[PDB]
C-alpha cells in the first residue's frame, strides 16, 4: 500500500555531495571512472575563497566534490559577506567529517516545492535542524536537516545554473564522457539501530515503507508519494558465523553514514563494460563474480526476460538479476570508493512497471542474497 | 666548483610520498595522468590498521601516497607494537598536515649508504630531528629530520620489496602504464626566506651550490657530490607589478613546502603527447602554451639541437627549451595537482653532459624567464 503521506511536496533526487580533503582529484577520478562530465565549479577562480566545489553530471546524476580551502583565506569575512557558494558550508564541520569518516557523502539533495516549509514542516515533525533555509540570489533556497550520522537531507527549491555562483566549466575541459548513466535510483544509510532512525526519518519527512518483494542485516526502506525519492536504511545483525558488514562500516566509518548509492542506467551492459575496461586504469573495481552456477540458475528464473545471450553477457559482467512480482531488476555493486571499507556504488537497470516507470520496479535485489547463498553451495560441489 | 662536502654517502632520489585524505583516489587519479603503475600496497588487507599506503612507479620514479586511517582501528596498538609498516607516521601529525596545507608531499626520501649515521651526522650538524633511525625487520633502516615547512628529509639505507609490510600488487589489479617517465631529477621546496633555509639545508647535508647559468624569485640549488639529489629553493620578490607566484603559494599552503616535482622522461614529446590526451579525462592540465613568437625564436637559440620538426613539435605540445653552456633542457608544467594553486609537476629531458648523464645537465631554465617576457613583448605587437 501507499499512504501518500508526505508532509510536504517533494520532487525528485537532486544531487549528492561529497565532503572530501582535495575535491580536484576525487572529482577527476569519479568522472574517468563513472563517465561523468565536469559541468559546474565553484572555487578560487569563481570567487570562492572558501570551498573548492566540482559539479559532476551525466544524464540527471550530480555528483557534488568540496573541500575546504584555509580559513586564512575568508578571514575577513562573516556569514553576511560570505564568498562561500553553498552558504551552509562550514570549515571546521568539513574537516571533522572527513578526518572522522574519510571520503563520503555529506549531503543527499532532494528538490522540494519549498524549502523554506519543507525544513520548517520537517523540524516542527521532530527533525533536527542542521542549515537554516538560504535564499541564493532571489532564486534557489537550500536548507538542512540532519538524516542519519553527520549526513543531511537537502532540501531546495528553485523560483523558476546548479546553483547561484556556480560556473560552467569551459568545453575544452568538458570531455563528454558518458557510459550511460543516468540518475539516481536510492541512497542507502547503514546505522546500528533501525527502529528509532525509521521512526525520526519518516516522522519528519511522511516517507512511507516502500512495499517489498540471515546472513548480514535487516533494511527498511523509505519513500515518497511518488516513489521517486528511495532512502532505504540498513542495521546490523549480531551473531551470525559471518560478521555482518553493516557492523564493519559502522566500525571503520566511526558510526552511521552513507552506504551505497544506486545509479540508475539505461543499458547496465554497455555501463559496466566501460567501468570494467577502466578498473585497473583509475576508474573503479567491481565485487568478485558470482559462480558460474548462478548463471545456470538465471535461465529457470528470468528466461523469460533476458534472451541466452543477454544472460551469459550477465555472465562476462558479473551482474546479478532479481524479480519482484512486477518487474525484474540487474544489479551490480563496485568495491570500496575510497581507502575504507564503507561507501560503495550500485549500478542498477530495471525492467517493467511501465505505466515512465514506476520507482523500485523490480525491488532492490532481496531474492539475491538466498540466490547467491544455493549458488555458492551447488557450485562448490 | 663541486666542492663534494656531502657529510655521509648519498645515492640517489629513493621516493616522494603524498599525505593525502583518502589514498586511494589520489593514487588511481595520479596512475592514470602520469602513466604510473600500482607496484606495492601496505594497507587494511595488508595488516596495516594504521594507514593505507599506495606506491606509484614508473622508471624508477616512486610516489607513495597515504592516508591514515580512524584511530579506532589501531587504538590498542603501541609503537612496539605497531601494524604500521611506515613507523614514523602519526596520525595527528598527518590529519594536521592535509588540514592544514591540503594534497602536498610529505616526505622527499633520498637513499644513502647508511641511515643511521646520516641521521646522527645530520642532527649533529643542526638538522631538526624528526623520527629517529628505525629499523625495518633487520632489512631496511628509515630515519626522518625536517627539511622545510613539514616536510621531511627521510633517509633510507638497505643491507642488501618497497619496504618491508608492503606487499607486491597484483598482476591483475596492475596495469602496466608506461608514459616515458623515469626518475625524478629535483625537488623544490618555497619559503619566506632563501638564506636560512639554504644554512641550515646545507649545514646538516654538506650539500653544495649546484654551479648555474626580475620577476618572481630568487633561487639557488643544493646538490649532492654527484649532484644527482638536486634540492632548489625558491623565495619570494616583494614589490613587483605582479604579484610573487612564491608569495601566493606561502600564503595559500599556509608557509614553506614542496613546490614543484620535475620527473625526467627518456622521451619528453611521447610523454606529453600521452598526457596531454588524458588532460580532460582524469589526468592533468598543462600550463598555457607560451606564443607562437617564443617558438620563432627557438631557431636561432637551439636550431643545432633540435631540427625543424623537433621544434614544431614543442610548438604543439607548448614545451620550452633552454640551454646551458654544456647541454640542452626540454621542460613544461602542468597545473596545481589539486585544489590549491601550491604543488605542481614539471616534465623534463635534459641533452648533452654525457661522460651516464651528469646530473642538472642544462640547468634548470633559467633563460626561460627573460626569454618569456621577451616573448609575449614581441608577440603583442
Ligand atoms: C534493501 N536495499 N535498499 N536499497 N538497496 C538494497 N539492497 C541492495 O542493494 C542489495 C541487493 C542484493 C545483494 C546480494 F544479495 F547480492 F548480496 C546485496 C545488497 S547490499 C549488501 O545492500 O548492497
Ligand atoms: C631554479 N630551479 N630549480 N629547480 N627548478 C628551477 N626552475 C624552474 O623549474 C623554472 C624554469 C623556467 C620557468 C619559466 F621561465 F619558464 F617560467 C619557470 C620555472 S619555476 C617558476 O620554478 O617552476
Ligand atoms: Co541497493
Ligand atoms: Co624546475
Amino acid at each position: 500500500k501507499n499512504p501518500k503521506s508526505d508532509k510536504f511536496k517533494v520532487k525528485r533526487f537532486h544531487h549528492i555531495e561529497f565532503w572530501c580533503g582535495d575535491a580536484t582529484n576525487v572529482a577527476r577520478r569519479f568522472s574517468w571512472g563513472l563517465g561523468m562530465r565536469f559541468s559546474a565549479k565553484s572555487d578560487l577562480s569563481t570567487g570562492n575563497m572558501v570551498h573548492a566545489s566540482y559539479l559532476l553530471t551525466s544524464g540527471d546524476l550530480r555528483f557534488l566534490f568540496t573541500a575546504p580551502y584555509s580559513p586564512s583565506l575568508s578571514a575577513g569575512e562573516i556569514k553576511p559577506t560570505t564568498t562561500a557558494s553553498i552558504p551552509s558550508f562550514d570549515h571546521g564541520s568539513c574537516r571533522s567529517f572527513f578526518s572522522s569518516h574519510g571520503l563520503g557523502v555529506r549531503a543527499v539533495a532532494i528538490e522540494v516545492e519549498d524549502a523554506e516549509s519543507a525544513f520548517s514542516i520537517s523540524v516542527a515533525n521532530g527533525a533536527i535542524p542542521s542549515s537554516p533555509p538560504i535564499v541564493l540570489n532571489e532564486a534557489v533556497t537550500i536548507a538542512e536537516v540532519k538524516l542519519y550520522g553527520d549526513v543531511v537531507l537537502r532540501y531546495v527549491s528553485y523560483k523558476a545554473e546548479f546553483l547561484p555562483g556556480f560556473e560552467r566549466v569551459e568545453d575544452a575541459s568538458s570531455f563528454p564522457l558518458d557510459y550511460g548513466i543516468r540518475r539516481l535510483d536510492h541512497a542507502v544509510g547503514n546505522v546500528p539501530e533501525l527502529g528509532p532512525a525509521l521512526t525520526y526519518v519518516a516522522g519528519f519527512t511522511g516517507f512511507h515503507q516502500f512495499a517489498e518483494f540471515e546472513s548480514g542485516l535487516n533494511s527498511a526502506v523509505l519513500a515518497s508519494n511518488d516513489e521517486m525519492v528511495l532512502l532505504p536504511i540498513n542495521e546490523p545483525v549480531h551473531g551470525t558465523k559471518r560478521k555482518s558488514q553493516i557492523q564493519t562500516y559502522l566500525e571503520h566509518n566511526e558510526g552511521a553514514g552513507l552506504q551505497h548509492l544506486a545509479l540508475m542506467s539505461e543499458d547496465i551492459f554497455r555501463t559496466l563494460r566501460e567501468m570494467r575496461k577502466r578498473s585497473s586504469i583509475g576508474g573503479f573495481d567491481f565485487m568478485p563474480s558470482p559462480p558460474p552456477t548462478y548463471y545456470q540458475n538465471l535461465k529457470k528464473r528470468v528466461g523469460d526476460v533476458l534472451s541466452d545471450d543477454q544472460i551469459k553477457e550477465c555472465e562476462e559482467l558479473g551482474i546479478l538479476v532479481d524479480r519482484d512480482d512486477q518487474g525484474t531488476l540487474l544489479q551490480i555493486f563496485t568495491k570500496p570508493l575510497g581507502d575504507r571499507p564503507t561507501i560503495f556504488i550500485e549500478i542498477i537497470q530495471r525492467v517493467g512497471c511501465m505505466m515512465y516507470q514506476s520507482g523500485g520496479c523490480g525491488g532492490f535485489g532481496k531474492g539475491n542474497f538466498s540466490e547467491l547463498f544455493k549458488s555458492i553451495e551447488e557450485y562448490e560441489k
